[PDB]
């Protein structure tokens, strides 16, 4: 069971993924939670480079993918073979939305790199935490973080287009309150998982 | 002018590249010399990961390309626009030969990654320093370095196959002595 949380910065997806992780643990599932980029020693090194250094968009794409490849090989593939529920804070749709829709790189090229890095592993379900950019920015403002409105509008749109096209993507209204959002999440998971 | 040195570990390509850099500098060219992976601040961080850590082959592929992308964008493309002679100690054929012929990753997929990382920048000439694996291992043994014979035989073959197929790749007999190898390098360079 692979569960992917996706969406823009300020959508609450980190918080919600952690919330799901603790909920599923309590219900007796064996659960893993990983962030992208990161989630492995090598991954976190790359994550630090990605968040620190001034990188061109091609180099960035290759590093996000390298981080995913490490995660898939070292953690996710073994976890899944052990019937762990794997929860991801970002996955392959983040790359298409950010590097494709946002930075203008080729979407079919991105999808081939995603395939390559994941060895074709796909989520059972992707939760897209959709939120207006203005509301996301407000929320980040409270935690003292600032992101680019023009860029995030493209990204948001990208995500919503992917949720129509791609398989197994449910759109969550992440503008609501924390418990309300979480119960929408539990509803979209029902069926797929008890 | 972009000049790429390629070949297996122990072929002398590092030494020859530095020898060509100093030679062309003396003749009044404006020259750069970079190694792959590496050659930029970010690239050297990736290089250390690649040389230190236990990596699967797909992650390795992606990091070699990330390093290339950084190098291309930050240094090579600006160096070329300024008519510098850019000398590379390894480039795209090393990726195909090591990750493709050696580790078994798809060669066409590698060629597409190479294209993407380079923005299509291609050498004017590639010097393949071909050498028997046994001789290369003997030379590495003297500097106290040990590499995998089975793996390097596949890589050497891959290189040779690429020198037949790919454009502007000249095979140099890197088994000779230093000055003799450098003479063949200057000969091949006198074609471009
Ligand atoms: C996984 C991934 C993240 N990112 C970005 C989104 C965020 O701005 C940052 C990850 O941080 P966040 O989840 O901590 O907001 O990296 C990409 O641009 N592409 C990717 O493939
Ligand atoms: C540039 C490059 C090098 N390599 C290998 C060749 C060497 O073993 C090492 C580069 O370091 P060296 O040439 O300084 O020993 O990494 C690849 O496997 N793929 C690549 O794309």
């Amino acid at each position: 069971m692979l569960i992917a949380f996706e969406g823009i910065d300020g959508s609450g997806k980190t918080t919600q993924a952690k919330k799901l992780y603790e909920y599923l643990k309590q219900k007796g599932y064996f659960v893993s939670l990983y962030r992208e980029p990161g989630g492995t020693k090598v991954g976190e090194v790359l994550r630090e480079i990605l968040l620190t250094e001034e990188l061109d968009e091609r180099t960035e794409l290759l590093l996000f993918e390298a981080s995913r490849s490490k995660l898939i090989e070292e953690k996710i593939i073994p976890d899944l073979k052990r019937d762990k529920v794997v929860i991801l804070d970002r996955f392959v749709l983040s790359t298409i939305a950010y590097q494709g829709y946002g930075k203008g790189l080729d979407v079919e090229f991105i999808k081939n790199l995603n395939e390559f890095a994941t060895r074709g592993v796909k989520p059972d379900i992707t939760l897209l935490l959709d939120i207006p950019v203005d509301i996301a920015l407000r929320r980040l403002k409270e935690k003292n973080r600032f992101e680019n409105k023009e860029f995030l509008e493209k990204v948001r749109k990208g995500f919503l287009e992917l949720a129509k096209e791609e398989e197994n993507v449910v759109v969550i209204d992440a503008s609501g309150e924390e418990e309300e959002v979480f119960k929408e999440i539990l509803r979209a998971l029902s069926g797929v998982l008890r």
